[PDB]
C-alpha cells in the first residue's frame, strides 16, 4: 500500500470530459442532479481544474442527457484545461466573479496573416459582450465568428486569474501579436504523463514532497519533522531532470532551479552571491522547492580539489543548508549520478538523508518509454513495440529516444530517391507518405550502441518451475528455506528459531542450479543478483576488495532479494587445483565475503546461494553455522525430468507432432541438460540448412525458367520432422563420465548422519 | 545510533499514516479530526519500519 | 599467554545442562526425557546437540504450517459452520519430533582427533 | 514528424586525416552562417577574456538561426578535470557546459567539434 | 601463448586460469548477440587451453 498517494480520489464532483454539442467557446453541459448537488447556477461560471495546474471557467447548461460522470467541452476548453479525451476534471461552483475595467487581448503573429484589417472590431468586439463569456489570462480561442482561424490570445485582463465579460469590460487591441513558437513551447510542459517505468520512485517522492507541502498541520499536530534533503542518484540519462521539471509543474509551489556549471562558470566571489540570493529568494516565499542539478560539480571530495575557492563554495553550501529551519517549509533536493563522489559532510543527518535510487528500467518500463516517445510518429501496422522492448536490452530512456530518432531517419532515407534536397519546398504527399515500418526499427536497433551494458541488473526472473524437470523434493525444501520466513514471520516468533541464511548447491556441471535459483526468485517474487566466476577472479587478480562491500550494499538496497554466487571454487581451482601451491585454503575474496556475511542483519530478507561444480576444495570456514549451511545435492535427471527438459527446450521452435519425445528420454541415461540442449540445437541447425538449400533451387529454377512462376507454394520445410532428430542423434555424447559421478556420490556419503540412531524412542513411562 | 532510532520512529509513523490513506484524501483542503485523532501506531508499524531501515553502524 | 587450559568434550551432566540451556526459547512438552538423550550420546559436542534441537524445531514448524493449510482449505471449501475456533494443532513440541530428528545426528569429531 | 535532430557531433581519429578539411568543406557547402573556434586561440588570451569570446560566439550564432559552430582541437579547452590544476580552466569547462545546455531546439544551431 | 609462456604443459604451481583470458571471457559473455561480431581463435596446441572457454555461450 506504498502507492496510495497516486490514487486520484474518486469523488462525485470528479468529471470525465465529453465532446461539446454546443459550439460556444466557454460552454459545458451538465445534468440537473449535477447542478443541484453542487448547486451550479446558469449565468455564473463553474471552476474547472485541469492538468498542469491549468484551470478554466465556463458557462453551464442544464442538459440532462449527459451522463453523471461526464462534462462536455470543445477544443478551446481542451486547450484551457490542457486535457485530451478521457481525462478527469475537478469542478467547483464559482459565484465569486469580480469584473474588470480595461482588458487588452492580443492576436497571434502567424494567425493574423491573410486579412489583417482590424478583425477585432469586425467580429470579436461584439462577440464577448452580453453573452456572459468568461475570459481568462491564457485564452487561445478558435474564431468561428470570422471566416477562419484568425485567433487572439487573451493576455491582459484587469482580474489576473479570470472574469466574465461585463459591459464594464472595455477591450483594447493596440498591442503586438503573440509569437507562435513561445506558445508552442508553452504547450509542451511536463507532467507525470511523460514519465514511465518509475511508479515506485514517483510514489516515494510524492510521499516525501507533496504531503509536507500541502499539509504542514498534519506534521505539526502529530509532532513529526519532515525531511529536508532528498538525493537522486542513478546512471546518466535516466531522467532525473525530467522528474524535477515534472514535480515543478505539478506542485504549484514556488520552484527555483540551480545549475551546477552555471554556478561554477562565474567569477570568484560571484557564485556565492548567487547561492545566497537563491536561498533568500526561496525563504521569501515559504512553500518552496530548490533543485540543484549536477551536485558533484560544485561539491566534490575535498581531498581531490586543489583550489581554495572551491572549498569556500562547499563550506558556503554547508552553512546555508544548516541555516535552514523547519519554519521555512523549504525542501532542498539535488540530483547527481555519482553518489560516492560527494563530500561526505553532505551525507550527514539534517543535510541529505533521503536517497532515492532511479535505476535502469526493465522491459515493462522500456515499453512505457517507447509508447511515450512514439505517440507523435506515423506508425505502420507492422510495428510490434513489445518485440522491440524485449530486444532492447541495455538501453536507458535516452538511448530509446535516440533509437526512435534513428528509425525515423532511416524512414526518411528510404524515400530519398524521391526526396530532392536541392528544391526549396517538399510536396505534401512526400510529407504524409512517411510511415515507420518494422524494418526501420530492425535497422536502427542493429546500429545503436547502448551505454549501460557494464551494469549489474536487479530484476525479477521469468523462469518458472515448469521449465525445470521434476526435482520436487528440493522444490519443497527451497520453499521451506525461503518462502516461509518471508510469508509467516509469526510462526518463527511463536517458537524460538532463527532462519538460516545460506544454501550451497553442488553436483555435476549443467544440471540446473542457476535455473533453480531463478525459479525460487520467481516464486517468492524477489529480486535476483547474479555474480559469475570471472567477476570473482577479476577481483582476485586486481586485488580490489571494496567491490564486495559495494555488492552487499546493492543487495541490501533492493531487499527482498536472493544473491547468487556462481562458481565459488573458481579461485581455488585457479590458484592450485586440488593439490594446490604451498598455501592453505583461505584467500582474499572469500575472506571479504565471510566478513560481509557475518555482519548483515538477519531481519533483512537477503538470502545467499552459492553453487559449486566441485565441492571438496571449498574453504571449510564457509560451512560453519551462521553461514552457508544446507548442503543440497543435485543429481543427473531421470526419465520424467528429461521429458520435461526436452519439452521446455522446444517451445520456441515449431516441431512436427509425430516426434516421440518419450522414446528419446527413454534412450538417454547419462545425459545432462546441456546434452539435450545440444541435440535440439543440432536438429534446428539441420532444419535451417535444409530450408535454405531448398530455396536456392527455387531461385535458380524460377530465374532459369520464367515460363509460368504462378504456383506460389509454401515452405518446403516448416515444422522440423523426425528425420532431423534421427540425423542429429548421432553426434550426441555423455559429457559426464562415471568416475565423476562416483566422486560426487562419495562426497554425498561423507555428509551422512551417524550410522545408527534409527528407531530411536523415548521410554513410554506412565 | 540515536539518529537511526529517530528515523525509525519517523518511518513507523509514516506507515501508520499510509494504512489510513485509503480514507485519507490528498486533494481536499482540510482533514477531519476523526482521521486526525484515529492515529495509533501499532507493533506492525515498527515491524515494518525495522525491516525497512538501514543502520549505519554495523 | 602462559596458562594452557584443555577443554574436553562434555560428559553426561554437562550434556544435560546444554540441552536444557538450548531450549529456553522454545516451548517443549513435559514428557520429553532429556536425561535419556544425554545418556545415549557420548561423542557429541555442543554443536551437535544444538543441531538436534534445531532439526526438531524445524520439523515442528513444518507440522504446524502443513496442518494450517488443511484448516484454510477445509474452511473455504466448507462454509457450513466455521464456529469452533480451535487452538493450535501443534504447540509445545513433542517426543515424536525428537525421535524423528535423532536419526540425522552425527559425531562431528573423530577418535584420532581426540587422541591427538 | 515530431523528431528532434541531434545537437552535438564529435569527430575523432588519428592526426592528419583531414577533420578541419571536412569542416571547411561543409562550411563552403551549406551556405548557412558558419563560425569557427580555434582551441589554443581561446586558451591564448587572458583570464576573463576567453569567456567573453565564447559568449560572443554563441550569441552571434544565435543571432542568425541557420548556423553551424565548429570547435577545433576540443581537448585543449576541456581535458579531464582530475588532470588540470588551474581553476580558470575549470571555469572555462563549466562555461562551455552551460552554453551547451542553454542551446534550444528554437535556435536551429548545430554544434560540432573535432578532437583526436 | 600465455599458458606456454607461464609453464608449458607441466606448469608452475598455478592452475589453468590467468588474467588476460579472464578478461576475454568477461567481455565475451557481455556482448549482445544481435551485433554481428563473430569470434575465432586458433591454437597450435589445444590440450593446455583453459577449459572454461569451451563451455557453451563461448
Ligand atoms: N523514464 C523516462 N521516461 C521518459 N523519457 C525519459 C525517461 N528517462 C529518460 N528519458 C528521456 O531521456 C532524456 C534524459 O533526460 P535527463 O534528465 O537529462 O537525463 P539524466 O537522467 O538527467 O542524466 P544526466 O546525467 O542529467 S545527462 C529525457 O529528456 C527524456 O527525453
Ligand atoms: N532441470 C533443467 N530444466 C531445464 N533446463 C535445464 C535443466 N538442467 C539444465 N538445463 C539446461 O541446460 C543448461 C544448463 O543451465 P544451468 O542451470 O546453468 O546449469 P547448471 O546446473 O546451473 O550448471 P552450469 O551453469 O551449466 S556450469 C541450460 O541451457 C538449461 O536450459
Ligand atoms: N581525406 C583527405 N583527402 C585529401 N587531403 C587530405 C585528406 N586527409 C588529409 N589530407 C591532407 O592533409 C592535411 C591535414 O589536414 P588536417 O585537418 O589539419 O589534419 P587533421 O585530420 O585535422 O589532423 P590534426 O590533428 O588537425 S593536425 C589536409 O590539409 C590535406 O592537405
Ligand atoms: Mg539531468
Ligand atoms: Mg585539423
Amino acid at each position: 500500500l506504498s502507492t496510495a498517494i497516486l490514487k486520484q480520489k474518486n469523488r462525485p464532483n470528479r468529471l470525465i470530459v465529453d465532446e461539446a454539442i454546443n459550439e460556444d467557446n466557454s460552454v459545458v453541459s451538465l445534468s440537473q442532479p449535477k447542478m443541484d448537488e453542487l448547486q451550479l447556477f446558469r449565468g455564473d461560471t463553474v471552476l474547472l481544474k485541469g492538468k498542469k495546474r491549468r484551470e478554466a471557467v465556463c458557462i453551464v447548461l442544464s442538459d440532462d442527457t449527459c451522463s453523471d460522470e461526464k462534462i462536455r467541452m470543445n477544443r478551446v476548453v481542451r486547450n484551457n484545461l490542457r486535457v485530451r479525451l478521457g481525462d478527469v476534471i475537478s469542478i467547483q461552483p464559482c459565484p465569486d466573479v469580480k469584473y474588470g475595467k480595461r482588458i487588452h487581448v492580443l492576436p497571434i503573429d502567424d494567425t493574423v496573416e491573410g486579412i489583417t484589417g482590424n478583425l477585432f472590431e469586425v467580429y470579436l468586439k461584439p462577440y464577448f459582450l452580453e453573452a456572459y463569456r468568461p475570459i481568462r489570462k491564457g485564452d487561445i480561442f478558435l474564431v468561428r465568428g470570422g471566416m477562419r482561424a484568425v485567433e487572439f490570445k487573451v493576455v491582459e485582463t484587469d482580474p489576473s486569474p479570470y472574469c466574465i465579460v461585463a459591459p464594464d469590460t472595455v477591450i483594447h487591441c493596440e498591442g503586438e501579436p503573440i509569437k507562435r513558437e513561445d506558445e508552442e513551447e508553452s504547450l509542451n510542459e511536463v507532467g507525470y504523463d511523460d514519465i514511465g517505468g518509475c511508479r515506485k520512485q514517483l510514489a516515494q517522492i510524492k510521499e516525501m514532497v507533496e504531503l509536507p507541502l500541502r499539509h504542514p498541520a498534519l506534521f505539526k499536530a502529530i509532532g513529526v519533522k519532515p525531511p529536508r534533503g532528498i538525493l537522486l542518484y542513478g546512471p546518466p540519462g535516466t531522467g532525473k531532470t525530467l522528474i524535477a521539471r515534472a514535480v515543478a509543474n505539478e506542485t504549484g509551489a514556488f520552484f527555483f532551479l540551480i545549475n551546477g556549471p552555471e554556478i561554477m562558470s562565474k567569477l570568484a566571489g560571484e557564485s556565492e552571491s548567487n547561492l545566497r540570493k537563491a536561498f533568500e529568494e526561496a525563504e521569501k516565499n515559504a512553500p518552496a522547492i530548490i533543485f540543484i542539478d549536477e551536485l558533484d560539480a560544485i561539491a566534490p571530495k575535498r581531498e581531490k580539489t586543489h583550489g581554495e575557492v572551491e572549498r569556500r563554495i562547499v563550506s558556503q553550501l554547508l552553512t546555508l543548508m544548516d541555516g535552514l529551519k523547519q519554519r521555512a517549509h523549504v525542501i532542498v533536493m539535488a540530483a547527481t549520478n555519482r553518489p560516492n563522489s560527494i563530500d561526505p559532510a553532505l551525507r550527514r543527518f539534517g543535510r541529505f538523508d533521503r536517497e532515492v535510487d532511479i535505476g535502469i528500467p526493465d522491459a515493462t518500463g522500456r515499453l512505457e518509454i517507447l509508447q511515450i516517445h512514439t505517440k507523435n510518429m506515423k506508425l505502420a501496422d507492422d510495428v510490434d513495440l513489445e518485440q522491440v522492448a524485449n530486444e532492447t536490452h541495455g538501453h536507458v530512456g535516452a538511448d530509446l529516444a535516440a533509437l526512435c530518432s534513428e528509425a525515423a531517419l532511416q524512414a526518411i532515407r528510404k524515400k530519398m530517391d524521391l526526396i530532392d534536397l536541392e528544391d526549396e519546398t517538399i510536396d505534401a504527399e512526400v510529407m504524409n507518405s512517411l510511415a515507420v515500418t518494422m524494418d526501420d526499427f530492425r535497422w536502427a536497433l542493429s546500429q545503436s550502441n547502448p551505454s549501460a551494458l557494464r551494469e549489474t541488473v536487479v530484476e525479477v526472473p521469468q523462469v518458472t518451475w515448469e521449465d525445470i524437470g521434476g526435482l520436487e523434493d528440493v522444490k519443497r525444501e527451497l520453499q521451506e528455506l525461503v518462502q516461509y520466513p518471508v510469508e509467516h514471520p509469526d510462526k518463527f516468533l511463536k517458537f524460538g528459531m532463527t532462519p538460516s541464511k545460506g544454501v550451497l548447491f553442488y553436483g555435476p556441471p549443467g544440471c540446473g542450479k542457476t535455473l533453480l535459483a531463478k525459479a525460487i526468485a520467481n516464486e517468492c517474487q524477489a529480486n535476483f543478483i547474479s555474480i559469475k566466476g570471472p567477476e570473482l577472479l577479476t577481483m582476485w587478480f586486481g586485488e580490489s576488495e571494496a567491490n564486495v562491500r559495494e555488492i552487499f550494499d546493492k543487495a541490501r538496497q533492493a531487499a527482498p532479494c536472493v544473491l547468487f554466487f556462481d562458481e565459488l571454487d573458481s579461485i581455488a581451482k585457479a590458484r592450485g587445483g586440488n593439490i594446490g601451491d604451498g598455501g592453505g585454503a583461505a584467500d582474499r575474496v572469500i575472506n571479504q565475503i565471510l566478513t560481509e556475511m557475518d555482519g548483515m542483519s538477519t531481519k533483512k530478507n537477503v538470502f545467499i546461494i552459492g553453487a559449486t561444480n566441485r565441492p571438496d576444495i571449498i574453504d571449510p570456514a564457509i560451512l560453519r553455522p551462521g553461514r552457508l549451511d544446507q548442503l543440497i545435492y543435485i543429481p543427473l535427471p531421470d526419465e520424467k525430468s528429461r521429458v520435461a527438459i526436452l519439452k521446455a527446450n522446444l517451445r520456441k521452435s515449431p516441431v512436427a507432432k509425430d516426434v516421440d519425445l518419450e522414446f528419446l528420454a527413454k534412450m538417454t541415461n547419462g545425459f545432462s541438460g546441456a546434452d539435450l540442449t545440444e541435440i535440439c540445437q543440432r536438429a534446428c541447425k539441420l532444419a535451417i540448412r535444409e530450408s535454405i538449400e531448398s530455396e536456392i533451387r527455387r531461385e535458380r529454377e524460377r530465374q532459369t525458367n520464367p515460363s509460368a512462376m504462378e504456383v506460389e507454394e509454401d515452405d518446403p520445410v516448416p515444422e522440423i520432422r523426425r528425420d532431423h532428430f534421427e540425423e542429429a542423434m548421432r553426434f550426441a555424447r555423455r559429457s559426464v563420465s562415471d568416475n565423476d559421478i562416483r566422486k560426487y556420490e562419495m562426497f554425498a556419503q561423507t555428509l551422512q548422519q551417524s550410522r545408527g540412531f534409527g528407531s530411536f524412542r523415548f521410554p513410554s513411562g506412565n
